[PDB]
């Protein structure tokens, strides 16, 4: 007598409900086992990962992670799978929680243009991640082939007032790290489980500034976390507060009162938050490098009256999130796709560089470029800069330290490189410099920095 | 009054009964104390850690893992490690689970030809990792020393149908993954944890096809898995199926419904399976590129009635397993060996190339190579590859995309690179396409590709 | 009504004692919640990474890891933070554990000479990381601006013979694994999670010798163990023992009878020990090449009687921890020191190679450079070294096999390459050895092998 015996199928089959990123369907509210017809469309489709670099990402649904799935335990699923016809790869699924080898895989073998179906009782309840199971595994895999299907106890999730799906993944471009341009997959990257971007649902700020997650104080909030993959463990961690339960997959144990907690690759985990104070809280895996350098970082905004006996601080800025602390940084696509059609003007790269000298130049030099005298030199009308403006470009690329005199102040630090930063980067941060606070004007070219960087 | 507190060793000393993976010993079942002599031998050895590749292993008793010790918690355990005349290092062993100091470290320091011995109680109850500690520890562990030895409970297991016993290590060699012949450790890959293989047991295919763990439906199946590392921690994972119970070491937590779970390197945890439909359960390291690019993939193999009300879908096959779905693939063996004496056949290549198609290739053109019209041309009597057979290993290595036509048909698709594929490899898939489906016939050779690999 | 609801502050405010490592401020020992004054100085300070290997960290009160704070469950905690004005950078605080948005972050931002406040209630009990949060995050991170912070349960935690603080942490050098002189960050090897060292406490040895940790046999020892990263996660593992009870930051779980666990990135547990038999146990990270390679060992030396019946073995030696068995390698600190300023004797390099000899050549050729007569070659009175002192280098940097002859007896074995030992270590090494066991004298430079290592 198997795990999930609730009888069979009563009742007219019903047709699955589900839900692009970060929302999930509906509860689904019911106290009999139920056949439960799924369709999902694999479509493979050029998108951004990050501000000017496109990728090729082939997903569930039209999204990464793919649709969310939400079932009963003891539910049978009919499972029917179609590859666009637009496809040029075969694609598969194999969901956890599945009773059966491959978890689908085989039957689910759907060429382009084709639809496949199998049927699977869902005898396991838990949050479960889903992905492609088509030789190169991990191809597919890294190319955004996941998502999460929950089967939910017979007596339902406890009520909440807020419900998101969120899921991790590793990615590997050839180009580095917000190297423009369409970015072709990396097998050797991924093999060596060096991944170029660590995000969170398939893009740098897909859930950050004006696409954050939203509650109130006093609401419960849970979370639906995956963690894709193909490669990475996420220590995944939320700034600021602390998760009320973490429960992974269909476990029995449940851990209450933990901050940090890692998520296998190809594991699945349900969160609770409740919301106490107003600001903004960060998902993170705190892998740190990852959550800062690579974009695996996530918002949940909280609004509501302040608690000063709680927390007396500010709400999070550019000095922790970076440029990320902004609503969007749509100035920089515009910037690229300007320089893409050879239309690219001094405003254009004006704009990008405001949204890129957040944190990343702000923290030292101040939102104002004034700098704080004697400590970290001004940026506005600089005398210093205005002698060279070209010096600027080795500036940023390799560092400045030693002694040195702006605007009639002296100065003995040190500015560490920044030679992460791409070309264009260099060139619209600098622009921007040139072009405020009362600066001579003009404009740094991403062909300028190449030959600097290039000596 | 410590723990295991369960009174001097009564009756006669037994001489511990160890096995060799995947197999474990029997249950102690005994409800008395006792002094328990162990006697295990090191040899190191050249064995194949995948078709064609030999790499000299460093062995607790002649495998990888290392024989499994079966005490009982409070026994008190006399432990000789002998270290065998042909060795050339010197060897000792750390038992997890030892009260002591380098878990007898310092006192089973063994030079080659020696044995010594060292006495310990087992306090504590659990599933433990042993492994040699001489001296590059790091070398040690990654040429193959570490084990399992279980500390049962007084009262015992639980019975269960079958009891098995593996591993999980990461490999490290000079040459890449699946380059023919007698491969040194790489020391620079071992401190920079980038292992070139990560398996099961010592080996490519260990447990896969003709080496799977076996059982019936209904039936339990303990495993005792352990993480030797040297160095990864594996998101170990059960496809299709789910675990009852996984416990670690000796833990008083158990997690019950789980199917992905960390493993600690160094660590090691017991697991419980119930097997309710037929077909093959592969264990995984969830970190992808690990299962299905490095051999981290092993077989349960479930035999009995399919139960189309839980899972109406197929066995496993090559589109998830790629060539580990089949029985073997001791045509590669053969090939390479022929390779070496410089009597390499066509047939040879042919039937090594059968093996390596399977999933590699077939997932697009198919297993017969009619592929699908308009959408994977074909491989099978393809005009296309007999207008230039040459031009196909360009094909393999760098991929083909843009229009073609093929037995009168335009594609206009996407090959990826397979760029990994080793001279060999692509000489001996080519050779075997080029000699089925009436095709011209011909061969292609290692050092044709290699030429072309280096253009 | 939230957690931590145990009234408003009571009494007059307290001053926190804050201690460095390896030590712990004193139980708080109050029935009542308190406003609490935390003041913390960062300090941008050249400290010792290893001998003769200097590294600018940054520091929150000095050391690395940070002050330890302590504080109950209910305080409300006014934090003030200031910043030296000897700091090149700005700084602030991400506190694990505080209910507002960046765990402080915003408020907390101090420029070098400046001083900042926030003020937090202290919500939910269990150990947790701080560290800085100020872009780039991960540098200052990296630089170790990590420690702890105890919330303490209403009622305390349980009484112990011994507190410690131990906190992990991966470093990212420009030069490798022990090479001299004064090393930058590296931000490559950062954003890449390849570090170069991974440590207990900001540097090697820094528990290990005659600084490890004490008890004695019977005492109860707990340790606040924290895992700063920034990317690394810890299979922390104590050798030849067992935890107690392990728990995370303030879970309500607690897993008991465990001897490795898995710490995350940012992550913190508190663990029980119990002294059963003397002798040294080694915490380290199980991903064993950062233990044995990389720094990451430290050394609880339990003192008092032996008890035979459960273990019988000897006391951890160099065969296992290397060269770190011996109370200290000060004789390497001279040597380097005496290099930079011109004035390096024979009798230091003499010194140095004896403590770099332990272990990294003693397992093989033994302390007293005896060898195994026919097994392992003498270095004492050794013909062969004799004959062509400097062939030596070649020897220990690609290792040596082969049929040779030594002292009149024949060796058809194998040395491995030691190519990762750095230039001045060879030397030192082999000067040692041409100075002992009434071998020929002479010395080899540090240039010298640079010269053989550069054929
Ligand atoms: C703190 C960590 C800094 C960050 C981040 C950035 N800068 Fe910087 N900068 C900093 C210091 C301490 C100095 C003086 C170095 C010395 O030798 O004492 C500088 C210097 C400059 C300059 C030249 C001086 C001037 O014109 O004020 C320029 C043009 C400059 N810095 C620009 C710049 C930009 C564009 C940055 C972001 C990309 C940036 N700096 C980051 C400290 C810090
Ligand atoms: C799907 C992902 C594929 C896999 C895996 C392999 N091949 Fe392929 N192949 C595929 C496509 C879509 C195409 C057409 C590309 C285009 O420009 O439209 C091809 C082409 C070939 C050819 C040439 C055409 C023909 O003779 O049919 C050859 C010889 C070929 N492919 C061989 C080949 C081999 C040996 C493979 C395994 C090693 C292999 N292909 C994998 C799709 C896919
Ligand atoms: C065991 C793993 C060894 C370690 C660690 C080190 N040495 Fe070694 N050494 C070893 C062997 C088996 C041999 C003989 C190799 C053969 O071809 O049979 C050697 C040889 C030498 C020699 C030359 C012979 C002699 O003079 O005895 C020298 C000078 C030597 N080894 C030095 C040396 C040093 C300095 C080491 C530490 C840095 C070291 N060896 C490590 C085995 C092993
Ligand atoms: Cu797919
Ligand atoms: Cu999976
Ligand atoms: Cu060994
Ligand atoms: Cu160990
Ligand atoms: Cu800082
Ligand atoms: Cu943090």
């Amino acid at each position: 007598k198997l795990p999930g015996d609730f009888g069979p199928p009563r009742g007219e089959p019903i047709h699955a409900v589900l839900t692009s990123p970060p929302l999930v369907p509906p509860p689904v509210n019911r106290t009999y086992p139920a056949k439960v017809i799924v369709e999902l469309e694999v479509v493979e489709k050029e998108m951004q990962i990050s501000e000017g670099v496109s990728y090729t990402f082939w997903t569930f649904g039209g999204t990464v992670p793919g649709s969310f799935i939400r079932v009963r335990q003891g539910d049978t699923v009919e499972f029917h799978l179609k590859n666009h016809p637009s496809s040029k790869m075969p694609h598969n699924i194999d969901l956890h929680g599945v009773t059966g080898p491959g978890g689908g895989a085989a039957s689910s073998f759907t060429a382009p243009g084709h639809e496949s179906q199998f049927t699977f009782k869902a005898l396991n309840e838990g949050i479960y991640v889903y992905h492609c199971a088509t030789a190169p595994v991990g191809m597919h895999i890294a190319n955004g082939m996941y998502g999460l299907i929950l089967v939910e106890p017979p007596e339902g999730l406890p009520k909440v007032d807020h419900e998101y799906y969120v899921m991790q993944g590793d990615f590997y471009t050839a180009g580095k790290y917000r190297e423009k341009g369409l970015q072709p997959f990396d097998m050797e990257k991924a093999i060596d489980e060096r991944p170029s971007y660590v995000l969170f649902n398939g893009a740098e700020g897909a859930l950050t500034g004006d696409k954050a997650l939203h509650a109130k104080v006093g609401e419960t909030v849970r979370i639906f976390v995956g963690n894709g993959g193909p490669n990475l463990v996420s220590s995944f961690h939320v700034i600021g507060a602390i998760f009320d339960q973490v429960r992974y997959e269909g476990g029995t144990n449940v851990q209450k009162n933990v901050q940090t907690t890692l998520i296998p690759a190809g594991g699945a985990a349900v969160v609770k938050f409740t919301a106490r104070v107003p600001g903004s809280y960060v998902l993170v895996d705190h892998s740190i490098f990852r959550a800062f350098n690579k974009g695996a970082m996530a918002i949940l905004k909280i609004d509501g009256a302040e608690n000063k006996l709680v927390y007396s601080g500010k709400e999070l800025d550019s000095v922790y999130l970076g440029d990320r602390a902004a609503p969007n940084m749509s100035a920089v696509t515009k910037a690229t796709q300007a320089s893409v059609s050879g239309t690219l003007t001094v405003q254009d790269q004006v704009q990008a560089g405001r949204a890129l000298f957040a944190g990343t130049c702000s923290v030292c030099h101040q939102g104002n470029g004034a700098g704080l005298p004697g400590v970290f030199p001004p940026l506005a009308k600089s005398d210093f800069l205005a002698a060279d403006p070209k010096r600027a470009m080795n500036i940023v690329l390799h560092g400045l330290n030693g002694k040195i005199k702006v605007n009639g102040q002296e100065y003995d630090s040190v500015m560490p490189p920044m030679t992460q930063l791409n070309d264009d980067e260099v060139a619209n941060i600098l622009t921007y410099v040139l072009n405020s606070w009362d600066n001579p004007g003009g404009r740094v070219s991403a062909e300028d920095v190449k030959k600097v960087r290039a000596q």
